[PDB]
């Protein structure tokens, strides 16, 4: 395929490594499910892009594996008091003080908003929706980084969509709902 041929083309190899081990969790085949293999990717690059933007604000949580990522949920819980999330997070913002979970959509914002939101039903994790098509969504539309960190993550997105659509692997990726 393809896909998988792009996705080790355009993602690092940090990256496609963490994805094909997340991809085992779930008795997956990156070289099946590869719609799911370039969203599992795109995902873990716009969660990396926003900690590293924001003396460090953000601690990425995404990326590892469930028990030291439960281990990190657990100290930031324990040493700010922030309520245990229900569902393991993307980040944290140790600056406002809050979970962040990262949506990156092919639909429309409001609607994968709407959908992370029904599923959280905890208003104390912040949602940020990412689409490729340079929008953005965010709870009470506080979007947290600065303008110029959310200019670069929607370039990403945007390059992502454009070097599989030069592929000819956009239509087949938009018109999947996996990896969301
Ligand atoms: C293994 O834990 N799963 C996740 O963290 C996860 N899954 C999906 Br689908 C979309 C996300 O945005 C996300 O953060
Ligand atoms: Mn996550
Ligand atoms: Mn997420």
């Amino acid at each position: 395929s393809a896909m998988e041929d792009f996705v080790r083309q355009c993602f690092n190899p940090m990256i496609v490594e963490l994805a094909e081990k997340a991809m085992k969790e779930y008795g997956e085949d990156p070289k099946i499910e590869t719609n799911k293999f370039a969203a599992i990717c795109t995902h873990l690059e716009v969660c990396f892009m926003y900690s590293d933007f924001g003396k460090h604000r953000f601690e990425i949580i995404e990326g590892r594996d469930r028990i030291m990522a439960w281990t990190v949920v657990n100290s930031i819980c324990n040493t700010t008091g922030v309520e245990k999330p229900k569902f393991l997070p993307d980040l944290y913002d140790y600056k406002e003080n809050r979970f962040i979970e990262i949506g990156v959509t092919r639909r429309e914002v409001h609607i994968y908003y709407l959908e992370k939101a029904n599923k959280i039903k905890s208003e104390k994790t912040h949602i940020h929706i990412f689409s490729f098509t340079g929008e953005e969504m965010a709870t009470k539309a506080d979007y947290t980084l600065d303008e110029e960190s959310r200019a670069r993550i929607k370039t990403r997105l945007f390059t992502i969509r454009q070097e599989m659509a030069s592929r000819s692997l956009w239509d087949s990726f938009r018109q999947s709902e996996r990896g969301e």
